[PDB]
Formats: structure tokens, C-alpha cells, sequence
């Protein structure tokens, strides 16, 4: 079956110190990837590694109005 390399529930994919890329989905989805990790197949990479910053500030304007009408959500804030 499958397995991991590392069994550590750490915190590595959310550091701003680390530069991630911005993906897309054609259902204009949205998505932030950390260099840690490869591309998932069906997502292409729309911005290139960078610092988390300007991953973030292109992301936040790439909104865009999304295509599939959902109404399940997780919650319309955060945080820690």
C-alpha cells in the first residue's frame, strides 16, 4: 500500500520563511503548495516558488469569482 517517508505530524508547509508556488485547478481553484512537496497531478503551478508573501498577495487577488457554486464550508475565518 502507500506510505510516508516521515511519520512527523510537524509544521513545515505553513513557515512563510519557506517559498511555495501558487496553484490552479480549472475549476479556478485555488491552492498554495510548499516546495516540500510535488505538484499534485491536475493542479498547475500559476506562480512560481516565492516568498510566501507575494504567493499570498497574488492568491488573494486571484479570487476571481470561483466556477463551482459550493455551500460546504470548514469556516469563514481562522485563528492561532
Amino acid at each position: 500500500g502507500p506510505g510516508s517517508m516521515k511519520i512527523m505530524s510537524d509544521n513545515p508547509f505553513d513557515d512563510e520563511d519557506g517559498m511555495f508556488f501558487v496553484l490552479i485547478n480549472d475549476e479556478e481553484q485555488h491552492s498554495l503548495w510548499p516546495t516540500f512537496a510535488d505538484v499534485p497531478a491536475g493542479w498547475r503551478v500559476v506562480f512560481g516558488e516565492a516568498s510566501r508573501a507575494s504567493c499570498v498577495e497574488y492568491v488573494d487577488q486571484h479570487w476571481t469569482d470561483i466556477r463551482p457554486k459550493s455551500l460546504r464550508e470548514k469556516l469563514a475565518s481562522g485563528q492561532g
